[PDB]
């Protein structure tokens, strides 16, 4: 029984386990409960507070991850399966895991919350490549990460209704938030010093806490890698919850709000993941069923409206991208692509492909991202078009609203740095054509190449290692730049005049200026003014 | 006769010429100026189309240039070289139809090809007698016949009230017409080959040549062509039948001839020509630049549909076409009447300036196609360069009006048979008086393809007098050959025809030639193939 595995947190004991790191030991606490199970009726509900415990609680093993929808495009492959849930899948889901250097830390360290990603309809805290044990052994950080629920459990809404208000899924990160604040001290943790960072969905939800007001006073720092709570996807209005929830309701038997609530409670969940596809209102890609709502009580506005008009002064942000986006979402849907051959593409295909990708738009405003992202010399050329397709799907969901965001933060009084991240994985098992896809620099910043059983090369475990300095110098002070290291050269912060960001490759850093600045500009500036 | 040079007498259809034996600096040439080519279109038969000139009697006197056809003279910068060098340079009169031929002297044994010149000026100006447009050059050093002639600009030549007999439209063109019927039947008195006649103009001139092209009575009178900076194609080189009709109904109007189409064309030919050319500005229907108030009309007739139409449905298996650019189309357009520009500073103008000068730029834009080319236009690192806007609105300027309906032209020529070569011009010549932000403006490549650095006298450098010869080379070349390259030569490097796959074209400065491909490919799509459906 190691003293230093016992913490006493507010609720009660919790019983810790020692693993084992390349470089040494760490501690941590894996599945604590940080919310009474949202089940049976408290379903679509606010979560609330994980009552006292008895004795010492077994924090040794990930908890069951949130119900959710199991990806079968490619049975067996590596490439899907890694995003999968790696335990049982249950409702009873609210655990969150801490890891903290062995022994505890001695003066209060940063934290780092992670927030996973997975378009709001899956993830988990307990998948891989969110390990925390390096960053803990290697920076010295106490590492944080929690469940949330996703799909219709998460963020079914019928707006301005008690039953199911939306928005719960954030909720829950805000509740573990609150535990961080409350108990993280216990752990070696600095309360005062707390970074928030996500990928995908996470990133969009980080977005999400620095857009509501209760959520502010739990952070002081935040990282949104590949996401943004701006954008055609992370975001449905009070109109557009209804209405799928209310199709939902429709399709699986369930004929007032508080009548169809009730109903919607008493069905198995595999139920309510087997119709939430069908709620989308067109064939597309990189749209999701069920997210956020703007109900003017988590999100007092649209992310738009709130990043115009923000003041954000006391608030430091990194931001960034991978090279290639919207890649690895064309396999999803988008006729001619798969990752079994080389998706070479007719034109045809790619004016298809664009009214999938871009949902919303008309035949003129489509028109203009076909004649914008066609090469007028090659206008014909299979190569482009497939890369252009990508492309447009990255930049419209990703890129630009990243390049918006981070326009707007720094205009209004934010530090911004940026980046973007074009080092493509050795073991990767997706085919060479989709690059450096969606979610594949994860793995780098966590510092899963240190451990040397991965495989990795020797110039990706320093890859890694630089960038693990580069999120934890961030959390420490809210510059990534090493404060004692001299030369570098040094990352400078995102400004609306220079809009200087660098690149994270194996060279080193490369600072560049313009992040997709005209195309951004045709998406951000001109195409809203089309399609009106 | 007597005691005159047996080279310079000459016999026409219409009766006998005396000609001048003129000084090229390699030698002499013989030049026959001011031939008649039509009945003057003079009293009654101002607006109508041309009649043959009818035989005269003794030897006509061809020593000299004779009369421009009427027109607006620029007063811009009085005194100033860039502006004066384009003002006619002879009394204005409305008895203007003359012709120009210059010869080796002694004419050539053996028949030889004929370049016919026709001078740009928006359709409202412009002389064959212009200094830049001397064809002796031409004729002493490579041996070639070439001819100009006057045609009616303005009012005269374009006033149309589509449907009538006495104001039919495009009788400037009909005027260019029958001076290419002049070369058929009496070229070869000089030497020329009329089974080889290219025609070549800049500007409004390109534009013209490339209307004989797509109107069939004019394609059995030359067999090659060349557009310099003009297409007719565009925004500005033709109007449809119901806008010429409000343009010479309101310009009659503002003359005191309200409105019957008879009684009004009546009137307009009561009214002295000046009074005509002091109202023709008045009938443009915005504030804009690049846009003429009287230009050819499609009419169902000389055009039988528009110029859009008829390239886009058009065999040209049966013709080869050389065509092409300068470096900066648009930035001598900005100085007459974009507020912001001037030659004498160096036009650094705000993003407030460029808004406004891009609806004057592209007058018939909705907001939102203006909005559409501010942000294609916008470098979105420095939104506000002063140095970038100003060279942006040159930019827009000179894409929508030449560079872009050059690329169409060129593009749907090449598609459908024709041997199109291409080229865009980059050298600013030493003389220029224009500042330096104008780079290398709209018909300064003319004084080279004529070949007037050659002249010692003009103070143009050494590298400028070969550059020009090669230039004559190529030009000369694809007249005798329809291919600008030598035979003899061998890379020396080559330049290829413009095709729709590789879409290859030259640069033309100081340094031997360049291939590049894509004639501004992005952004002309922009213009070409987005802005139309914006403006539906
Ligand atoms: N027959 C069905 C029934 C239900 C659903 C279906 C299909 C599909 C679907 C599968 C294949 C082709 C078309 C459609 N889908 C899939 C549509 C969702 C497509 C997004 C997949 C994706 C792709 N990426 C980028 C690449 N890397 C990742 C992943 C995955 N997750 C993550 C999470 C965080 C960061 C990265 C990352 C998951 C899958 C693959 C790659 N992220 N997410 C479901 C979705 C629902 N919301 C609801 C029900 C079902
Ligand atoms: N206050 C008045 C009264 C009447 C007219 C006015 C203004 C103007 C005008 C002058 C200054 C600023 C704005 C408007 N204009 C001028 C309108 C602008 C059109 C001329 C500008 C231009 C500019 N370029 C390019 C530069 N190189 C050339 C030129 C010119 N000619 C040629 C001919 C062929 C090839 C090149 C070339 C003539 C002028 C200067 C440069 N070509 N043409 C008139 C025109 C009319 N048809 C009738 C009346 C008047």
């Amino acid at each position: 029984e190691d003293p230093q595995l016992l913490v006493r947190v507010r609720g009660g004991q919790l019983r810790g386990i020692r693993l084992k790191a390349p470089g040494g030991p760490v501690s941590a606490f894996l599945g604590i409960p940080f919310a009474e199970p949202p089940v049976g009726s408290r379903r679509f509900m606010p979560p609330e507070p994980k009552r006292p415990w008895s004795g010492v609680l077994d924090a040794t093993t990930f908890q069951n991850v949130c119900y959710q929808y199991v990806d079968t495009l490619y049975p067996g492959f590596e490439g899907t399966e890694m995003w999968n849930p790696n335990r049982e899948l249950s409702e009873d889901c609210l655990y969150l895991n801490v890891w903290t250097p062995y022994p505890r830390p001695a003066s209060p360290t940063p934290v780092l919350i992670w927030i996973y990603g997975g378009g709001f309809y899956s993830g988990a805290a307990s998948l891989d490549v969110y390990d925390g044990r390096f960053l803990a052994q290697v920076e010295g950080a106490v590492l944080v990460s929690m469940n949330y629920r996703v799909g219709t459990f998460g963020f079914l809404a019928l707006p301005g209704s008690r039953e199911a208000p939306g928005n719960v899924g954030l909720l829950d990160q805000r509740l573990a938030l609150q535990w961080v604040q409350e108990n993280i001290a216990a752990f070696g943790g600095d309360p005062m010093s707390v970074t928030l960072f996500g990928e995908s969905a996470g990133a969009a939800s980080v977005g999400m806490h620095i857009l509501s007001l209760p959520s502010r006073s739990l952070f002081h720092r935040a990282v949104l890698q590949s996401g943004t709570p701006n954008g055609p996807w992370a975001t449905v209005s009070a109109g557009e919850a209804r209405r799928r929830a209310t199709l939902l309701a429709r399709l699986v038997g369930c004929p007032n709000d508080t009548e169809l609530i009730a109903c919607l409670r008493t069905r198995p969940a595999q139920d309510l993941v087997d119709h939430e596809w069908h709620v989308l209102p067109q064939e597309s890609i990189f749209r999701f069923s069920f997210v956020p709502v703007v109900d003017g009580d988590f999100l007092s506005d649209t992310p738009e409206a709130l990043i115009n008009t923000g003041d954000f002064q006391d608030l430091q942000v990194l931001v960034g991208v991978v090279k290639d986006e919207g890649s690895a979402f064309l396999v999803y849907g988008v006729p001619g692509f798969s990752k079994d051959n080389e998706s070479l593409i007719s034109r045809a295909q790619f004016l298809a492909g664009v009214r999938i990708g871009v949902p919303q738009a008309s035949d003129l405003a489509a028109e203009a991202v076909v004649l914008h992202y066609t090469d007028w010399l090659h206008p014909e050329d299979p190569t482009h078009l497939r890369d252009a397709m990508s492309a447009v799907v990255g930049d419209h969901n990703v890129v630009c609203p990243v390049a918006q965001l981070a326009g707007r933060l720094a205009a209004q009084g934010a530090r911004v740095y940026a980046y973007i991240f074009e080092h493509r994985a050795s073991t990767l098992t997706w085919p060479l054509w989709m690059g450096v896809p969606h979610g594949y620099e994860i793995e780098f910043i966590f510092g899963l190449p240190l451990d040397p059983s991965l495989n990795y090369t020797t110039e990706e475990r320093i890859f890694a290692q630089r960038l693990m300095k580069y999120w934890t110098n961030f959390a420490r002070t809210g510059d990534p730049n090493d404060p004692r290291d001299s030369k570098s050269p040094q990352w400078p912060p995102y400004t609306t005049a220079a809009q200087q960001y660098v690149s994270l490759n194996l060279k080193p850093l490369e600072v560049r200026r313009g992040l997709r600045a005209q195309t951004c500009a045709f998406w951000n500036r001109f195409l809203p003014k089309l399609l009106s």
